[PDB]
């Protein structure tokens, strides 16, 4: 499966061996990027003046002076020809023959070719990905292999933005990189060259930046700077701030200002981005006109980026022809997915789907917003390239597979198993969502309603259950030792944790279920609490972030059928055996009891114990947590008061307030109780750790 997949390619039934002796013509003219991956393709084999003749080049060479009119007249196309006579790699511009030759590496195996011919571009000028995430930016390593990768897959961008660099955003955007940072990013930038990949380095200056003399000139100087680090494309970015860097009338004033006194002076500065601070439909003002004021202020050559009808959205051809409209020129797209930012508990390794394929003349651009795992966001990124350079025949599913199969050969089918079944966000405040575990859901909700009511499940649907628990062990054991993409391992040995632990949830439940009789019954039980208890585990000392701590996986389907299930057989052994076996499914060390709220589960969430979020609070009603031992407290916040240690002496805490927030110090006084008399927010802190 050629990735991207070109725009024209004839294939015959018909083979050439990768010819022992050849003559190469264009060595010393073509791209030298070009011409270093076809010597490391040719490098068992012997260079003569004979043989067969391979030739390379871009239009104007005299090497494929012979090829002009096959070669597409597009930025970034290429003719590849193989046939028994010879071999052609010829662009239509340097870039192109980087391409030319990405293709031509792809078609080699066993040290064969087809015979083909093919004539290729890119239909989206501008492929890639930004680096445009909260939380811990990309490592330096991180950055080197997906440089590589954007090479590989034809992505011709990479706009560094991570919204945590100091020397990017808030608050020392002003200040040079010091010198460790910058020979970093002029080591990025070479890589970046080397790959025929544009970097563009981004600042996101509108928190505090002041519109006068000092800030615009700290601004220019900053972008001299990294342009004596190399960089040669540029953006800045509005988006996520308030305030006075708002203004569209000053931010287009100042894009065309770096473009008179900078782009412009310059002999070879690429990419002059920008991103809106109303850069989505639901974020732009009905009755404004921030949008139309930038649309017809910035200068025509700079683009303007956009993420959709919502912050997280989809491309559709309504949504875009709705922005172009205002902005007078075609969206830069800044896609955000998969970025996990605002879900960090979950791993977003599921197909890339649900944009337009036929708008890409709507599109100047078209980049992926990565999660902070780098290797993990391969997935998407090669999903992506595929979309953007070839979006008419883009097969998200065959991409996907293929994705997978690039990144982990050795262990492909079980990074499938894990990425099935980890690819929904779970619910979030954006409202978006990914399908999960689609295959195994007919069998999981057909069993469950046999299950609950009173009918014999199907033996084969029981049997699917097992076969997917099973194929989740197996596929969790083998990923953790799996030493071909080490750094992958390493991001998702969290959640290959906890997925393990579900699989073996999973078959104990399931071992419930044929109960058989009453202590083995209660065997595995047990054996299901101490599961649970593990899994606690995992969540609290696991990826503890400060956003959304912890470790979830196969949250769609898997898990509420494990719990639900559970929660079942629990139930009938009970009415059974007149038994009083308890049907929680999460582990939670503390307690809550209360008159009113009652059945809502506590939380733990770093050193944070909380009750979950109209409610009916009679007089004299209370609610008491027990923790599970005694702790220093920290403070209580309520949003709409007694501790103790033994749960008999009582001492009251008087709230503070503020609007509807409620809260309290407690000044490191011990506490296990935590009653109130008389919910959007009841959250302990305590000190832990
Ligand atoms: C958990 C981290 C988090 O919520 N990050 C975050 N930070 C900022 O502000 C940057 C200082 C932010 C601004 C707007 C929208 C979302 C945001 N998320
Ligand atoms: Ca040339």
């Amino acid at each position: 499966s050629l990735q991207p997949p070109p725009q024209q390619l004839i294939v015959q039934n018909k083979t050439i061996d990768l010819p022992a002796v050849y003559q190469l013509n264009g060595g010393e003219e073509a791209n030298p990027h070009a011409v270093k991956v076809l010597k490391e393709l040719l490098s068992g084999k012997q260079s003569s003046k004979k043989g067969m003749l391979i030739s390379i080049g871009e239009k104007g060479d005299k090497s494929v002076r012979k090829y002009s009119r096959q070669i597409p007249d597009h930025k970034e196309g290429y003719y590849l020809s193989v046939n028994e006579k010879e071999i052609v790699l010829a662009g239509n511009d340097e870039r192109g023959t980087y391409y030319a030759l990405q293709t031509f590496a792809q078609l080699l195996k066993d040290g064969k070719l087809p015979e083909v011919e093919i004539k290729d571009y890119p239909s989206v000028r501008y492929r890639g990905v930004v680096e445009g995430f909260y939380g811990t930016p990309w490592s330096h390593q991180a950055r080197l292999s997906q440089l590589k990768f954007y090479g590989k897959n034809k992505m011709n961008t990479y706009i560094y933005g991570p919204k945590d660099d100091p020397y990017h955003s808030a608050p020392n955007w002003r200040l040079p990189y010091p010198d460790k940072e910058a020979a970093q990013l002029q080591e990025l930038v070479a890589v970046a060259n080397e790959n025929e990949v544009d970097f563009v380095w981004a600042i996101h200056p509108g928190q505090d930046i002041k519109w006068n003399k000092e800030d615009r000139d700290l601004l220019l100087a900053k972008f001299e700077k990294m342009y004596q680090l190399g960089v040669r494309s540029f953006a800045v970015f509005f988006d996520d701030i308030s305030g006075e860097g708002t203004n569209p009338q000053k931010q287009a004033e100042l894009l065309n200002y770096i473009d008179e006194k900078f782009a412009q002076v310059k002999p070879d500065i690429n990419q002059l981005v920008m991103c809106p601070t109303e850069y989505n439909k639901s974020w732009s003002n009905p009755n404004g006109n921030y949008l139309t004021t930038l649309g017809d202020k910035l200068n025509p050559s700079i683009q303007i980026m956009w993420t959709g009808d919502r912050v997280i959205s989809d491309i559709t051809r309504d949504g875009i022809s709705w922005i172009n409209e205002r902005i007078k020129r075609p969206a830069y797209i800044w896609w955000n997915f998969p970025v996990s930012d605002y879900v960090r508990d979950h791993l977003l390794l599921g197909p890339v789907y649900g944009n337009d394929t036929t708008i890409a003349k709507e599109m100047s651009g078209f980049v992926t917003n990565p999660m902070e795992h780098a290797e993990s966001s391969k997935i998407a990124i090669y999903s992506v390239a595929s979309y953007a350079w070839n979006p008419a025949k883009y097969d998200t599913w065959q991409t996907w597979k293929d994705a997978i199969r690039t990144i982990l050969p050795s262990a492909a089918e079980e990074l499938e198993s894990f990425a099935m079944h980890n690819s929904d966000l779970g619910p979030n405040g954006h409202g978006y969502r990914r399908e999960e575990s689609m295959d195994i859901q007919p069998a999981a909700e057909r069993f469950l309603k046999a299950f609950k009511e009173g009918k014999n499940y199907d033996k084969a649907d029981f049997e699917t259950l097992q076969y997917t628990f099973e194929r989740m062990k197996e596929s969790a054991d083998i990923l953790l030792m799996n030493t071909e993409n080490k750094p992958l391992i390493v991001e998702i040995t969290p959640w290959v944790h906890q997925f393990k632990l579900t699989a073996e949830m999973g078959e104990e439940v399931l071992k419930m279920v044929e109960g058989r009789n009453e202590s083995y019954f209660l065997r595995k039980y047990n054996h299901v609490k101490a599961l649970q208890q593990q899994m606690f585990y995992i969540d609290q000392t696991s990826n503890q972030n400060p956003c959304q701590p912890g470790v979830k996986t196969a949250t769609r389907v898997i898990k509420p059928l494990i719990d639900r299930t559970f929660a079942t057989v629990v139930k009938f052994f009970n009415q059974k055996f007149n038994a009083h076996l308890d049907a929680t499914t999460d582990y939670m060390p503390h307690k809550m009891i209360s008159n009113v709220i009652k059945n809502l589960p506590l939380q733990v969430k770093a050193n944070r114990v909380l009750i979950s979020p109209v409610v009916k609070w009679a007089a004299g009603n209370s609610v008491e947590i027990e923790l599970d031992a005694i702790y220093p407290g920290e403070n209580i916040q309520i949003n709409f008061l007694e501790i103790s240690t033994d749960g008999k002496e009582w001492k009251t805490v008087d709230l503070k307030q503020k609007e509807s927030r409620l809260s309290a110090g407690l000044q490191k006084a011990p506490v296990k109780f935590v009653r109130f008399t008389n919910l959007r927010q009841f959250v302990l802190t305590i000190e832990k750790k």
